[PDB]
């Protein structure tokens, strides 16, 4: 019962963010939640094209890198390309059919779109620094370490999408499908959404920031500077994206938007804390992979793992979760130079 | 029959460089070979003290280096310290008792002295960048790779010294020592000297220049810059030292100084070519050791081995030997910035 133009004239200011009447009119003169309208406007104001950035001198730098420094750089680039391949499509496929207010629907489409620009930018970098991009793009799918991350991350989306389809096709209840039981529960579907959004928040707010530290470590060395110009633009967008999901999560758990979500967010608080901790442990294990053949000036496994803990505590606090790690100061304060924009706070605070 | 003041009033302008009457009067108003007087004057004009150089910021750089870059740096430093531990004492112990003209005798003492300043400078660097210098100094003696080089290099000196003592004690002839035959031959002793000087030429002209490339590669990266200031001073001295032995070798083989040496140099020309080639192969194997855990920006095994071939051809040509390697251009032209002085040509030409 998904409908691309629902016929009921409903008050869009009183719909929940999710699971209400699907959005009919796209109107932008009023919002339930003006954060999403502000995010659209910012993201539109940031519009950039990757070919705006000259990455010519990055091919020379990359060829000069010792083999383990190529390994750090190219592994980081492949991981980012994986993540925004997923982020390109997934917010649209997974969330659009669930959204019941226009500002959020348009934010999600704007968000996903901005991710396709990131993917396009990773292609621009790749084709400029290697002789055969196919090798790189194929390794994104087959690489043992990258695949493990792809599998976990994609499962949050995939499960929400499948359950969403059952909800739209069958509605709430207990059902018979080819002689087996299928229980469709809005409460469970709400839990799937909440976890998926927690996972997407950890992806943009933690996993990509770990990756930024790697890119900007090269830039600190005055290497791969075209790459770094692009990552500055990407990071400025990412700051919006993670703000968007922090607001979605916080509005859902407060009870303001849907009192039932408040109880659901409370039920699965341990599951969320665990998902976040798991993501952080995975980014630390990724550090171990990046640096398994040696580190470089200014960044190694120990430093990068401290940064994982530092940023994870900040991001978890922002969505109301307990801190998993000891308090610590920023282990790499130089990163804040690269994570700065006049029109949004790009660095964690 | 070594005498510290020989009583015969001899014409010092007609003595050979070596094996003549030991020098009585040290006079500097005339020379047989004014190259040696020019070298003394230059070396005196270059006099420096290692504490003139601030190496404080090298401790911070060294601590920031990844472990394999520490390995490159500290292995290179240990090898240099080994070489000038030997060069500090060895020219004096091995050549002074053989010298029969005053300008050469004083050049050798000035040379050896300048080497003690180099050793003192390596102590200055070591104690400033590590917490426990004893570990470093002990590893110079025990390190498998360094010891192999020490053994070969020291043998050229040690054999000349032993034979020299037999010559001084027993003179030319066939002798009985504790019931065995000892043949003392001036011709063989002359051959020992010539080979030893060929070995010392390869040491200063090739082995130390390979090492300079390593030091200056860090400086190109703006790392270990105090070390590099010291190496610039050391390299300026080394240019004199190798000039000194190029002249000794060339004057000996031309017949000008001792017609018999000319025939001896011709006899053992293959042995010299082989010694040089061996030294070069050893410096290439050393490159393989330096970079066994990874290389760094601007210098790796392949580049350093090209530089070994490039400099070896130049140095071998300068002492009349055939070139072992294909013609090639300087693989690291940036090194010539560091190897430059207004008052001597420091870089190979
Ligand atoms: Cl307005
Ligand atoms: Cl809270
Ligand atoms: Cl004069
Ligand atoms: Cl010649």
């Amino acid at each position: 019962a998904y409908t691309t133009f629902s016929q009921t004239k409903n008050d869009q200011l009183k719909e929940p963010m999710f699971f209400g009447q699907p959005v009919n009119v796209a109107r932008y003169d009023q919002q339930k939640y003006d954060i999403f309208e502000k995010l659209i406007e910012k993201q539109l104001s940031f519009f950039w094209r990757p070919e705006e950035v000259d990455v010519s001198r990055d091919r020379i730098d990359y060829q000069a890198l010792p083999e383990h420094e190529k390994h750090i750089f190219i592994s980081n680039l492949k991981y980012q390309t994986l993540l925004d391949s997923i982020q390109g499509r997934s917010p649209n496929v997974a969330l659009l059919p669930l959204i019941s207010i226009p500002e959020l629907e348009t934010w999600v489409e704007t968000w996903a779109f901005s991710e396709t620009i990131h993917s396009r930018s990773y292609t621009h970098i790749i084709r400029n620094i290697v002789n055969d991009p196919s090798v790189v793009f194929d390794d994104i799918v087959t690489n043992e370490q990258i695949q493990k991350r792809a599998e976990g991350i994609s499962s949050y989306y995939d499960e929400l999408i499948e359950m969403t389809s059952y909800w739209h096709l069958l509605g709430e209840g207990t059902h018979t499908v080819n002689g087996k039981t299928v229980t469709v529960s809005l409460r469970e579907l709400k839990k799937k959404l909440y976890l998926c959004l927690m996972s997407v928040n950890a992806l943009e707010a933690i996993r990509f920031y770990v990756s930024f530290a790697c890119s900007f470590a090269f830039a600190e060395r005055e290497l791969m500077e075209g790459n770094a110009k692009i990552i500055r633009l990407i990071a400025r967008d990412e700051a919006l994206h993670l703000t968007g999901t922090q607001h979605m999560l916080n509005l859902l758990r407060s009870g303001a938007d849907d009192p039932e979500m408040a109880e659901i967010a409370e039920e699965c608080k341990q599951e969320c804390y665990d998902l976040f901790v798991q993501a952080a442990q995975q980014e630390k294990d990724w550090a171990d992979y990046l640096f398994r053949d040696g580190s470089m000036i200014g960044l190694n496994k120990d430093i990068l793992c401290q940064y994982v803990e530092y940023i994870t505590n900040i991001r978890m606090q922002a969505v109301g979760l307990d801190l998993p790690f000891q308090t610590r100061s920023n282990p790499i304060p130089w990163i804040n130079t690269w994570l700065v924009s006049d029109n949004v706070q790009v660095a964690p605070q």
